[PDB]
């Protein structure tokens, strides 16, 4: 396995950070939970189990709950490794990351007692359970200097976690290919999103995200979680927001298409990608991420005086704060072990939080290399805002029958995944030839 | 009737059960919660929402988190109906019109559309904290959630109608995934083409589908979807269901590949068992009474096939027949997939004690009409428990050569979902022609 050869350094590193942090804040050690599996109200049944990212930090182990790691840094790192015996379901580890581990197995969740260390005074427990941890004699939960040390480092991946999502990456873009061909064949929302699944050989519950798969109006909608059972009378936009998962990892990919491939929208459609590109290709260490999300507001603010939404120069759309109106979220993330993952905010390991007249905005970061991100740019249509911006004294600067014309195409977003190198820039998302 | 004609009766028999109770337990009112969206740990994404069955009981709102129910059973139950406005982002269908809706647009508001008193109101739902810093002190009190779960095993005709049109749904689901089969698909492709001939999505269904080939037919709760076709196809087991305003359908089918064989027949036997065993249902009989002749059959099945070298009575007799028939032969079924009541003997909670020989089911409630039932016997061949059989005196009488011929092909399940009326029974399974 080439995985393996890179999951060797990713071991040492963690084992050096938590080296680190450990004698930083003096103790004996942290436990990593992996998490349960949440009873429904009244039932029997259960929620789909989700890990803690704090514990698939470690290795791929991502659907078992009831699992721990106890480790120091200096020995190999303890993995209680959850593995019931009874007729009810199906399943020893065999992997290249076992190895790496002093594996020992839980026949039984509460029988984790006599396997975690006798004295946790100093055992840093990591995990949702705080019950569960108070009951097997961890005081110490969740401490804050901890967690920001690890969430701080957490931007900074290693050679392996970059292959993890280099593949998550390619797994998403067969998806998306799928979708595509789906949308021009006249399927709807759901019709759509089975393609995807099945290309990806994704179930819904792998996805990083619950996909956005719109069509026309609803390509307005940010968080469009729906799909459409039947396809629309008229074809004319298409707005899927899909990622997948290798390994516990992250994509995060979208793309908008116009049905016809000419007219006002379509050409919309490729100024907005023509600006998607060049705001990826801004990304360099020493760079403020906010400063990219600036420069998008610019190019928004460009698009809608030259297409004659606004009836304004780009400037003045920038300085009356129009934008807004139309691209009303950040321009992107870190991601990595989660969606949005963390650090995107801190200035060092202590936590310096760096706030953002931009409050969706989830980067503001110092870029360096090994750092991961997405460019999502947008140009949206929705009623909300529109009937905001038409309160305002803005009002007679717009042009209304244009907002009209393009309304029924819903809105644009497109957004790649970038890996920030020392000398140079990765786009998985473009280099796999996503269009 | 229609669904709009019969819920009118459907309100007016809730309301009853609601004056009835409060009236009893000297209580204002009911209230019932919807629920909430559960988020992840270190994380901003959410899990699926699961909305609470005693609020779903009333109407068909399954989907939407921070709605309240406030019923007395005499005036118009009051509805609080959760609509936000957000750029991210009103009921009128014929439920609507038997409610007082008030709209609720943001959830920390609720409290100022609640009663003022809420000292003599029950709250009936998931988030005892929230329910104690709005003023609530009765929390899910035992007496009301039995009177309410022993009376839910009596449907209403609206709500019979709704079980009828959710197996309406899952046994299209069944035809395409056995089609899928036949085919050579895999287990993952089959579940997909599941999905999409049901018009559901992973989370819509009652339950994570059981989509199992081969050796995977003998595991009970298996949970994973190989996405790799087996080089040799024998068999293939499916347990899978529908939702429909809430309600939920619950079906498993058995097939071999070939249609001929040791293992066909023994499907074709268990499946006239099966038939049997269904038609057994009648009004003043305990579903431990069947569940006693399902042992019975089974025994008879492993005697005839020559799998055990007894007579059917030495079989039940010796405790042989768990071996192979390890649950419970079927449940009550509505508005949950293991619906409340089916272990009570009256409104009071009251416990129908199971048959001797089996104290682990829970199934045991005298039959009524107007009470839905599975009934899904089985016979496998699982590793774990034909060990334990080798291990004891009744080794003797196993014929391990023909154990180990049958074991390739996992095991047999077989279940339908069936109404019992006064003088008849209703199979809506086998009504939807699903051999
Ligand atoms: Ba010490
Ligand atoms: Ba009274
Ligand atoms: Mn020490
Ligand atoms: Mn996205
Ligand atoms: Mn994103
Ligand atoms: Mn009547
Ligand atoms: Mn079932
Ligand atoms: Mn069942």
């Amino acid at each position: 396995n080439k995985l393996a050869v890179l999951y060797a350094e990713h071991i040492a590193t963690l084992q050096k950070r938590t080296r680190e942090i450990i004698e930083r804040e003096n103790l004996d050690g942290v436990v990593f939970h992996s998490g349960q599996a949440k009873r429904q109200f009244l039932d029997d049944m259960y929620y789909p189990f989700k890990v803690n990212p704090q514990f698939k930090a470690w290795l791929p182990v991502i659907d078992n709950p009831h699992c721990w790691i106890v480790a120091n840094g200096t020995d190999k790192p303890k993995l209680i490794f959850y593995r019931p015996v009874d007729f009810w379901h199906k399943v020893e580890p065999n992997e290249y990351w076992a190895d790496y581990f002093d594996i020992e197995l839980l026949v039984k969740p509460d029988q984790v007692e006599k396997l975690l260390p006798y004295d946790k005074a100093r055992f840093a427990y990591i995990g949702e359970y705080l019950e569960v941890a108070q009951a097997l004699g961890f005081e110490l939960m969740n401490p804050e200097p901890v967690m920001n040390f690890y969430h701080y480092h957490r931007a900074y991946k290693t050679q392996y976690e970059l292959a993890c999502m280099r593949e998550a990456n390619k797994i998403a873009v067969q998806g998306h290919k799928a979708a595509r061909d789906a949308f021009f064949q006249g399927k709807s929302e759901f019709e759509i999103q089975q393609a995807y699944l099945l290309a990806t050989q994704h179930s819904e519950n792998d996805t990083p995200f619950g996909n956005y798969v719109a069509l026309n109006e609803n390509c307005a909608i940010l968080h469009y979680t729906h799909f459409d059972r039947v396809a629309p009378a008229t074809h004319r936009s298409f707005l899927i927001d899909a990622g997948a998962n290798f390994n516990g990892y992250a994509a995060d990919i979208t793309r908008t298409y116009d049905f016809t491939g000419e007219g006002e929208f379509a050409e919309l459609v490729a100024t907005m990608k023509q600006h998607q590109i060049a705001l990826c290709n801004q990304l360099a260490p020493g760079k403020l991420y906010g400063e990219l999300h600036l420069d998008c507001h610019q190019r928004v603010a460009q698009t809608l005086s030259d297409f004659n939404i606004v009836n304004l120069s780009a400037d003045e759309i920038v300085a009356k704060g129009i934008t807004s109106t139309f691209f009303p979220h950040g321009l992107g993330h870190h991601i990595g072990l989660q969606l949005h993952d963390v650090g995107g905010f801190m200035a060092d390991e202590q936590g310096a939080h760096q706030e953002p007249g931009h409050p969706f905005l989830r980067c503001t970061r110092k870029i360096e290399a090994n750092q991961v991100f997405t460019i999502e740019p947008g140009l949206y249509f929705i009623d909300s805002l529109l009937g905001d911006l038409a309160a305002t004294d803005n009002n007679q600067h717009i042009n209304w029958d244009k907002v009209a014309e393009l309304k029924p195409f819903g809105g644009i977003r497109i957004e790649d995944n970038i890996i920030v190198h020392e000398d140079s820039l990765e786009n998985m998302t473009r280099e796999l030839e996503l269009d």
